[PDB]
């Protein structure tokens, strides 16, 4: 009771000191303030990070099977970082990006830097100096599994005696991190995979590069698709679930879900309905959503419709959901 809580709180103190920001931390803390934070679009995922958005000046890794929604976030994370006089850079190595879409999210493509490395070392060296500049305030290495070494991509082997794509990543991230912090340029890395089977086995290892990325990232996000959608017709989109499996700026293991419409991507509107009920700020009168008095409609997408008609009631519902959490 006495000397205990006393010796502990003290001990941890002696820890964070010679060990980064919050090395140790109880899963039920309040967290301080990393101010610099990029809205991830989805608010659900925002409070999830505890800090409300991606911690600026750090390395983020969004990993998950295909069709999940990794970039959608990343992109948004850019659409926001941008709509604030920010400069974004997109180190593409998958040659898989669709402006039309990234435009409907809020990215200023025309003003978006987008390189296309021919080798791994290249993709990373670029991001390095393209970081020192203190200009960029967010870069997005698209596809870690794609950062193939000059070697394997130069016939001379595919491996033979190495761990290159691993030795590679490590080397980079290393001198790549110290520089990120200074320039305060948060860096997102997209990881590619294939989903579960009830209980995970698979390859938490890595696409031989992410091994290091694990220890260097300050936040890691497990973006898995949970279930598709419908509303009379066929399907307007996927609902996705993100499990923040690591976090050195707030408590980890938090959850967050939200809708990705095949059209506009994230569904702010609907993202409110969900957190609207979970926070009582809106109620259900039997599949008939209603916000104190006036009903929104029968069915999430219907209330989404109505919520998508008038910005006011929305900004209001938003207004409250945010004050009940900070």
């Amino acid at each position: 009771a006495p000397d205990r809580e006393k010796a502990l709180e003290l001990a941890m103190a002696q820890i964070d000191k010679n060990f980064g920001k919050g090395s140790v931390m109880r899963l039920g803390e309040e967290v301080r303030q990393p101010i610099s934070v990029i809205p991830t679009g989805s608010i659900s995922l925002d409070v999830a990070l505890g800090i409300g958005g991606l911690p600026r000046g750090r390395v983020i890794e969004i990993y998950g099977p295909e069709s999940s929604g990794k970039t959608t976030v990343a992109l948004h994370a850019v659409a926001n970082a941008q709509a604030a006089g920010g400069i974004a850079a997109f180190i593409d190595a998958e040659h898989a990006l669709d402006p039309e879409y990234a435009k409907k999210l809020g990215v200023d493509t025309d003003s978006l830097l987008v390189s296309q490395p021919d080798t791994g070392e290249q993709a990373l060296e670029i991001a390095d100096m393209l970081v020192r500049s203190g200009a960029l305030d967010i870069i997005v290495i698209d596809s870690v599994a794609a950062l193939v070494p000059r070697a394997e991509i130069e016939g001379e082997m595919g491996d033979s005696h190495v761990g290159l794509q691993a030795r590679l990543m490590s080397q980079a991230l290393r001198k790549m991190t110290g520089a990120l912090n200074n320039s305060g340029t948060t860096a997102i890395f997209i990881n590619q995979l294939r989903e579960k089977i009830g209980v995970m086995f698979g390859s938490p290892e890595t696409t031989t590069g992410g091994k290091a990325l694990k220890f260097y990232a300050s936040v890691r996000l497990d973006v898995r698709r949970i279930e598709t959608l419908k509303d009379g017709t066929d399907a307007v989109g996927n609902r996705t679930r993100v499990k923040v499996v690591k976090n050195k700026v707030s408590p980890p293991f938090k959850q967050a879900e939200f809708d990705i419409l095949y059209g506009q991507g994230i569904s702010r509107e609907g993202s409110l309905i969900d957190m609207g009920v979970e926070h009582g700020f809106i109620r259900k009168s039997g599949s008939w959503f209603t916000y104190e008095g006036e009903q929104l409609g029968q069915g999430k997408e219907n209330a989404r419709k109505f919520l998508l008609e008038n910005t006011d009631v929305a900004n209001e519902i938003e207004k409250k959901i945010k004050e009940k959490l900070g």
